[PDB]
DNA sequence: ATCTGTACATGTACAGAT
DNA sequence: ATCTGTACATGTACAGAT
DNA sequence: ATCTGTACATGTACAGAT
DNA sequence: ATCTGTACATGTACAGAT
């Protein structure tokens, strides 16, 4: 009931959705069309909407949209980057519009991203209907981010992705453990869909920096978010409603509110809570372990699970089991203990950060 | 325990499946070849396997197989025949055939008969044509008797006909998303090959949802994991097998049941699966009461003379027009007897 | 004349609104 | 409870191309 | 256009375990 | 008696090659 009111605060307004989507779809459509023009290296690129807004777990406002511009690259060979599981070099087999981004048969990611960014920047210049600019590049980001002032501020991440239709890389063989929850047929069908590669774009100074790509499963996460129950009728008009998405929203909002205040939490991002709850949904497969009447204890057990991931320094990528999002190389102990304490304080004092 | 032993009897043998299928697949691949490996009107026909063998509810022997040869036809107008729900006139390569079902079936049949004639490695012939059948039926002996029904079908990719809008009522069982996706698939038309002497009989086709029934049979739980390797077994298919066996055994003995077919049983269990959607209502420990509830539901269908097409609800398969009252009362008496005596007919 | 990539046309699950 | 805007899957029309 | 290759669903069969 | 793990078998979706 206390959490029932927070969700009411977090709920998007149709008026805002309508206003924001009108602008966003206009800008996205124009950019998609410019990539189809001339001898553009990105001709054939197709659009895939992803992220919280299209999973219906966007909270507070419709002010951030994620969209994949995906390009199918056939006849592709991958080299895993130093057994990390998630990062790859991409290589080609013949001697192609990606000609100008090739090196030693190796597809440069920062070369491709730069050209992609240059096209988007020029196209944005010739929009005089909407107040829209291109954000300064961020290290580690695979995206060209648009800032729309619709009056209201709106971010759009245009994510460049390679699309391979072959079978998924073996580092994912033990990932996606949905057998006891969504089952073997769903798992088999999901793994028949393409996989995606986005630029790592780390800028950190290490070898292969500009030629490292990162696996993306945004499309698989979108399907799961929207087909999340063991029962096919879960959250449908002739079935029972669960509180799975509501628990994600509350967890997202806790991290968002804390990150707004404490810049010690810069290492953390909402993908961490999204990954955590995919494990909770696998651990607790039954729709009855997510009854809306038990929202408080369902949110609590998610917090307890997240706190144990922070303390034990282990939050395995849901799709790549050997990739630890909470490794020391990515987040130091200090950052994790700080978040542990901040969460435990919220937990134990009525969630006062929900009232800010 | 009695029912478990019956199901052990009904179970097909790996060796039998392997010998029957490699011969059936030989013949079918060759007919499918001929259909487009010639300037025939059926160039572009594609194969779709259907029926109990491919749903894994075939019982006793692998001795009957069903195959659709389906052909895409663009821009066709349907016209419902006299409000029957299931039967239609088709209208606008094939212009040798208003699209007459009788005219198309016969050329299709003539092709198959010719290709069967030039098969020398398998003992195979074409059964005499049956009024009422949309099929060309092949008889194989290797030495086991095996019959194959080659079913000609038109494939339309528009919205399903209006008479189905109330059909397929899976919303509380498989859900709205499965229903919407199933209805995004094509719908099929097959010949109505009756000789009854009625008016438009020769150019009427009948709706087929064999493709949709296959998906259901193999995606039948309310839980996605039903009968999967990380899920629980249910006894839904076993119940269909048992009810199928009861009717097969009765039809063997009683000529009075010639009007009944396994599709009646299949239809009745689709309604029971919709009435009782929870997988726990089909627990394997409760096989007996599950079988009994199917019997009771089937008997209520007989008693009220009402068994609606699961996809076309106004089409009553138990109409007085199609099955006489005395047939239904005869079958009622025989089922009530088997029920009340421990199913003696299951022991022979 | 026919061919075809682009985009309209149709239908409905999701979830906010009343 | 019903009404309703957006997203999205798939079927089809046709301007401009061949 | 056609056809093989791959992966894993659905089954049956059976020994060893419970 | 049933359950579980491995072996053995066919069916079917679709990527990629030719
Ligand atoms: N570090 C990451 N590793 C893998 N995938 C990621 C990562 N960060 C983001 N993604 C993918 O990109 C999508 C968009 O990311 P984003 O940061 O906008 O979050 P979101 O899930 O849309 O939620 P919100 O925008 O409301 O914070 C995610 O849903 C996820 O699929
Ligand atoms: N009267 C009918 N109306 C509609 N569809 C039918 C009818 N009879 C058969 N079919 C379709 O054709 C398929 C093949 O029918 P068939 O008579 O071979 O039975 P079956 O379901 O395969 O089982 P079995 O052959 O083991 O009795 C059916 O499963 C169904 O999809
Ligand atoms: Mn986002
Ligand atoms: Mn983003
Ligand atoms: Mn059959
Ligand atoms: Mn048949
Ligand atoms: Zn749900
Ligand atoms: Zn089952």
């Amino acid at each position: 009931d206390k959490l029932k009111k927070v969700l009411d605060k977090l709920r998007l307004k149709r008026k805002d959705i309508s206003e924001a989507a009108e602008t966003v779809n206009k800008v996205v459509e124009r950019l998609l069309r410019r990539m189809q023009k001339r001898e553009s290296e990105f001709k054939g690129v197709e659009q895939l909407n992803t992220g919280s807004y299209y999973e219906h777990v966007k909270i507070s406002a419709p002010n951030e949209f994620d969209v994949m511009f995906k390009l199918e690259v056939p006849r592709i060979e991958l080299q895993e980057y130093y057994e990390t599981g998630a990062f790859y070099l991409v290589k080609f087999k013949r001697i192609n519009p990606l000609s100008h981004f090739l090196e030693g048969e190796v597809l440069s990611a920062t070369k491709m991203l730069s050209k992609f960014r240059k096209i988007i920047k020029e196209e944005v210049k010739e929009i005089k209907d909407i107040d829209v600019s291109v954000e300064k590049e961020k290290p580690g980001s695979p995206a060209v981010t648009l800032l729309i002032r619709n009056p209201e501020e709106i971010s759009v991440d245009i994510i460049l992705a390679l699309e391979s239709k072959g079978s998924w890389p073996i580092s994912t063989k033990e990932g996606l453990p949905i057998q006891g929850w969504l089952g073997t047929k769903v798992r088999t069908n999901l793994r028949r869909e393409p996989f995606y590669l986005v630029p790592k774009n780390a800028k950190d100074g290490n070898s292969f920096q500009g030629e490292t790509w990162r696996l993306s499963f945004s499309h698989t996460e979108k399907y799961i978010l929207n087909n999340h129950g063991i029962e096919k009728t879960c959250c449908e008009s002739s079935g029972a409603k669960c509180c799975r998405k509501e628990c994600l929203k509350l967890m997202k909002y806790l991290l968002e509110q804390l990150k707004k205040e404490f810049q010690e939490l810069d290492a953390f991002c909402s993908y961490h809570v999204k990954t955590a709850i995919f494990h909770m949904w696998t651990q607790d497969p039954q729709d009855s372990q997510w009854d809306p009447r038990n929202l408080s204890s369902c949110f609590d057990k998610l917090l307890a699970f997240f706190l144990e991931c922070l303390r034990t320094e282990k939050l395995d990528h849901y799709f790549i089991p050997k990739f630890n999002l909470f490794s020391q190389e990515l987040i130091d102990r200090k950052s994790k203990e700080f978040l542990s304490k901040k969460i435990e304080y919220e937990r134990n004092n009525g969630f006062p950060i929900f009232d800010k």
